[PDB]
């Protein structure tokens, strides 16, 4: 197995996936990992026996059905990866907690959003639709965007945007398009 958190890249007490070579904290995977379970098969092996076992899965989708769908355990799952790949770039940092905001010229967000949040959010199985996710991600981004007008840190927004909308793309198999 990898000596490094698959997410955070960081050494420390990690868990080991026994189907693939990945590690993690604790509290980095998605679900936080699991007390017993040997073995254990991390999310990433999880998704990819999904894929597996309906091959017809990754033909396209419309994103407005993959909108719609019930957060049944499928999609609960891979919720849980594409937020798991947002918390893998650095630069999530900057969403993670609960933001605060005192700039002059600027009025803070009338719904404040954040990565621990959704996180929790999907714990609590508070989301009934994957548009309720969806949409909670998308606002962490729009918020930022918002907020911080034509300061340059705008582009921290656009950038962890761009990962989230292609993980989305790539996970809910997003019909391609020009
Ligand atoms: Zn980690
Ligand atoms: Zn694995
Ligand atoms: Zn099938």
């Amino acid at each position: 197995n990898s000596n490094i958190c698959e997410v955070c890249n960081k050494w420390g007490r990690l868990f080991c996936c026994d189907t693939c070579p990945r590690s993690f904290h604790e509290h980095c995977h998605i679900p936080s990992v699991e007390a017993n379970k040997n073995p254990w098969s991390c999310i990433f092996c999880r998704i990819k026996t999904i894929q597996e076992r309906c091959p017809e899965s990754q033909s396209g989708h419309q994103e407005s059905e993959v909108l719609m769908r019930q957060m049944l355990p499928e999609e609960q799952l891979k919720c849980e990866f594409l937020l798991l790949k947002v918390y893998c770039d650095s630069k999530s940092c900057f969403f993670a907690s609960e933001p605060y905001y005192n700039r002059e010229g600027s009025q803070g967000p009338q719904k404040p959003m954040w990565l621990n949040k959704v996180k929790t959010s999907l714990n609590e199985q508070m989301y009934t639709r994957v548009e309720g996710f969806v949409q909670d991600m998308r606002l962490i981004f729009h918020n930022h965007k918002e907020f911080y007008r034509e300061d340059k840190f705008t582009r921290l927004g656009i950038q962890v945007q761009d990962i989230f909308e292609k993980n989305f793309r790539n996970i809910f198999a997003i019909q391609e398009t020009s």
